[PDB]
């Protein structure tokens, strides 16, 4: 019997109930406390029931990464109206064009206990370093920065495609708000004490409700368990080990099939509403998409042990000319638990690729470059980008273009049973074999057969069948020249 | 409504029906003559629809070994009866005591169509190098040689782990017939043509049927899809393929769910009884293994692209003492398609452990030396044995011992749901830290967390859940001083 309420058609007399939950919780110190509660994602690090190793109980990249999410931050409201609260925590549509941060936090003065908190366990206090995100462009489809990258996701169909999709498109936020300071809203280990994070994290939430039911009109019902939910089948840490904020609803419903449904945990929006848009209003934006080609950028990242940024950069022909293609982020940091997209980043580079006139299939590569928070990092591991291209006017088939030498990624998961693949005959010097299902991992560790081209993988071709797929190198030689082994797989 | 009798219950009568249907198929060159079924699994390779790059059509090391085989059997049987048959496929029990090869192959003179035959294709007669494969030392019980591996065969639980043990114990067979020769029955790639071949591998059919009832005696039905499955959901190639023995049943029923009930090819055996044992007084003879604990060598084979043999080697405590342990044989050839046991190969060496007195978790390890047809071969490829321990009274759980450091295998797959594990100390160097299951295969490349001791895996443990597991080194450089990934898995 609560709700979210926007914090735009928030009202002094419903802002006093926020401020007044939020302090009092702020100065609690029990296991129910705001520095108790922010302590579940970042740090001190717990969940492992006492293996003095610490660990971080955020889950990002995971498959769960929304789901955990979910839960929190309804921990963090729930926490509020134990503590005197009279309307949920309010969300914030970052989508829609940015003339200022929320005056919610900008109020520095009064000691607004929405700007900042001080973590207390180890001194120091919540500060953030803004960056711009502004510019306006041009809305209501087609609009550059953020709400792309969230229609982005309401885009991509099946759940699995979507949590990418989903968790990049809340990554880009913690950035600019936490910027490059030491314990800021975009460092993970500590991202979780700011006030923001703890209602941030809500406003995301919104977006995965809308996008939830509106596949069901779409005759594909995916939230519970789809695809890699294996994963799901256990308990959100460290909600379900004895020490977690004790809220009956919490401790027990911690089950992430059971977090899935958010009309279980008392609480409702004020809308179901992005960018102004309602949801039949929205669906049309997104028929917009799929009435134009165009080309993605694959991306099958992984855990970098650190939060960071990656500035894509696309070839020229002129000589090496190149070209702010975009930009996203990877949340993280030393000390988390080991995580790697299954499934593959759909990141768009349209426009910019036709500006130097290239082929998806075609001689197509790029060098971008990644920063930490602040310095330069190991650029290293890109993994190779795996170009994608998306068809327009009769969708829901994607093709795939992995490519053939100097590639570098695990097996990559496309999914969507009936999506296409194909590869890049990049550099001449490697023809178009490519083995194919080998057979079964052990092979895929490279043990070609003897010339005995095991067809399936050919030049620019196709694909359509399901199950278990894979891809190793022609020639047994010719597959330690790059080490050629992505094992796709599909559902 | 034919019937495979025993070829020792055999009569001049019933003999003569054998031999001129035999003959009568073998002087036919049809797409139905004997010269193209056995073309079949050894060369001349087909299966490939014109993919000019040969293929043999043989199926082995596949979970579906047995599949292939069963129905290409019945293949060489109706091809006869269409040819003017009376009797099926006579079976051998070859299980029992050898006294001396049967007299249906040894009558060479008189021009025996059962004995050898003509390729014809590309000349070259069916020759065998017969080896010793006698020497009695009990029966009934703890019998010597062969029929243990096949006992063996019946005694392990499930179809995949079963599908193993079967196979193996058919390829011993083939090596001691086939002897050492070219083209011979024990090479693949032309064991095929031996006129014993078609008959030989409907006598391991044999025991397979009393298997596979055998478990739905034992509230286990494993028959049909069961474990690794999705390499059945696909006919029998070239069975399928338009240009095979044009067989109503074959080219059509070549469905691998279709050909694991063999009362549908119209055909049964004269009997059940494996060396003289009837189901309930064999399943007696099972009863005795499982009271007492034995000391199993696991095993990860892979496809060598070849056929050969391999003895293996226990070290003893004097200072390289070796041991005659025992010895398998390993079917292939050149040319042949990919396979690697996903599930581990059961080999007792209990006595021989125990004579040296060596604990199974505890420093133990062997070098064993593998040879070809003829001369020896690359040793290399064990790869590291996986002792695995069966405790008597109260079986099916059976522990797994995988190991730590110098140890050579892909994901090896104990299966049976309840399965115990655990891992090798073996070299005090490394300690007994082994992440665990760090998360996906992306993860399995090595990129263990910082310390973040993801508890799981320690000394001598063991587990008991099920799902998708892992193993990988405690540090990520630890990691790569042996290449410790061996990625376990579950049902
Ligand atoms: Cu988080
Ligand atoms: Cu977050
Ligand atoms: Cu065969
Ligand atoms: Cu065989």
């Amino acid at each position: 019997i609560l709700v979210r309420k926007n914090i735009h058609s928030l009202s002094h007399h419903e802002a006093e109930e926020l401020r007044d939950a939020l302090y009092k919780l702020q100065n609690d110190e029990s296991h129910g406390g705001y520095e108790h509660i922010a302590g579940f994602h970042g740090y001190p690090n717990l969940c492992p029931e006492k293996g003095d190793e610490k660990y971080p109980c955020c889950v990002h990249g995971m498959s769960i990464f929304p789901h955990w999410h979910r839960l929190h931050t309804i921990q963090f409201e729930r926490a509020l109206k134990k503590h005197g609260s009279h309307l949920g925590i309010p969300y914030w549509d970052w989508t829609q064009t940015i003339s200022s941060l929320p005056t919610f936090f900008a109020d520095s003065g009064n000691n607004n206990p929405f700007f900042k908190y001080h973590i207390r366990s180890i001194n120091q206090d919540t500060v953030r370093d803004v960056n711009e995100a502004i510019f306006q462009q041009t809305k209501f489809g087609e609009f550059s920065s953020i709400f792309y990258l969230a229609l982005q996701a309401l885009e991509e169909d099946n759940y699995c495609d979507f949590e990418v999709q989903y968790e990049i498109l809340h990554n880009e936020v913690h950035a600019l708000i936490g910027g490059a300071e030491k314990y800021s809203m975009s460092t993970l280990e500590y991202s979780a004490f700011d006030p923001y994070f703890m209602i941030h994290h809500a406003s995301l939430d919104k977006i995965w409700i809308i996008w939830q039911e509106l596949q069901k009109r779409r005759v594909k019902p995916a939230h519970a368990g789809s695809c890699a939910g294996d994963i799901m089948h256990v308990p959100l840490h460290p909600f379900n080990y004895e020490s977690v904020n004790n809220d009956d609803f919490t401790r027990e419903n911690s089950l992430p099939n059971a977090v899935v449904d958010s009309h279980r945990f008392n609480y409702k929006y004020d809308n179901l509403n992005l960018h102004g848009h309602n949801i039949e209003e929205l669906e049309e934006v997104l028929r917009s998409l799929r009435l134009k080609s165009r080309v993605f950028a694959g991306f099958v990242l992984s855990g970098i042990r650190t939060t960071a940024v990656v500035k894509v950069y696309i070839k020229s022909g002129t000589d090496s000319d190149d070209e702010y293609a975009g930009s996203f982020v990877i949340l993280g940091g030393a000390k988390e638990m080991p995580w790697a997209y299954e499934r593959l980043y759909r990141f768009d580079i349209t426009e910019t690729v036709h500006n130097l006139n290239l082929t998806d299939d075609h001689v197509k590569f790029r060098f971008d470059l990644k920063k930490y928070d602040h310095t330069e990092l190991d650029a290293s591991v890109l993994p190779a980008p795996i170009i994608v291209r998306r068809p327009n006017n009769a969708v829901f088939d994607i093709i795939e273009i992995p490519i053939g030498k100097d590639v570098n990624l695990p097996p990559k998961v496309v999914v969507k049973r009936g999506t296409k693949i194909m590869f890049m005959s990049v550099d001449e010097a490697v023809t178009t074999p490519m083995l194919n299902l080998g057979s079964y991992t052990a092979m895929f560790k490279c043990k070609v057969p003897p010339f005995s081209f095991h067809a399936f993988e050919l030049g620019k071709m196709y694909s359509v069948e399901s199950g278990d797929y894979f891809m190793t190198a022609s020639t047994t030689e010719l597959c330690n020249d790059n080490n050629l082994r992505i094992h796709v797989h599909v559902d």
